[PDB]
């Protein structure tokens, strides 16, 4: 269900489209809606800039159907990408099952993501921290300390533009580190500990 693992919406497209597969054998009915990381209140109430066409929609078996996200050209920071939340529930039947993708709102001049992960900066509290000095989002499926061979993994996660993260757990340490592209492709990156 959805091919797609992340959605990047650049500032000079009105609308990008996006395809949810249905895998199995019966029809199923897809719901979508666009969040801003509140999950817990009525979507419409949030006034988020997106709509998603249909908001519903049914989905053949062996299938597929095409969502359509929509932009309405509102106040958004202009220096750094903007963070949403696409989701996507099945009501199968009929129990049903939700996910859940990050959408990146990209400002045009914005052209060096592909630049941003080896950017960071790392460092130890104890406990060690990652700076994101840049103005894109930086999602990490594996974040790992190696010392002399030895792997201690502390976790995935994302850190936002010009923040920090905090990954818990000595020593001669490095960083190890892999990073989720816009297409959900991975590439890695090794550093030393400040």
């Amino acid at each position: 269900i959805a091919q797609g693992t992340r959605v990047v919406f650049p500032a000079s497209e009105r609308e990008v489209t996006l395809r949810v597969s249905n895998t199995s054998g019966t029809p199923v009915l897809a719901q979508a809606w666009i969040d801003d990381g509140r999950q817990d209140v009525p979507p419409e109430e949030l006034q988020v800039p997106f709509s998603v066409t249909p908001a519903v929609t049914r989905v053949e078996p062996n299938g597929g159907a095409v969502l359509r996200i929509a932009y309405l050209k509102a106040p958004l920071p202009t220096d750094r990408e903007s963070l949403f939340w696409l989701n996507i529930l099945e009501v199968p039947p009929r129990f049903s099952f939700r996910s859940r993708f990050k959408l990146f709102f990209r400002p045009s001049q914005l052209k060096s993501v592909d630049s941003a992960a080896g950017k960071l900066q790392w460092k130890f509290l104890e406990v060690v921290q990652v700076n994101n000095p840049t103005p894109y989002y930086v999602s990490f499926a594996s974040v790992e300390l190696i010392v002399d061979g030895r792997v201690m993994s502390v976790g995935k996660g994302m850190v936002a533009p010009f923040s920090t993260k905090e990954f818990d757990w000595m020593e001669a340490a490095s960083v190890r580190y892999e990073v989720i592209n816009d297409y959900g492709g991975r590439n890695t990156h090794d550093r030393a500990l400040g």
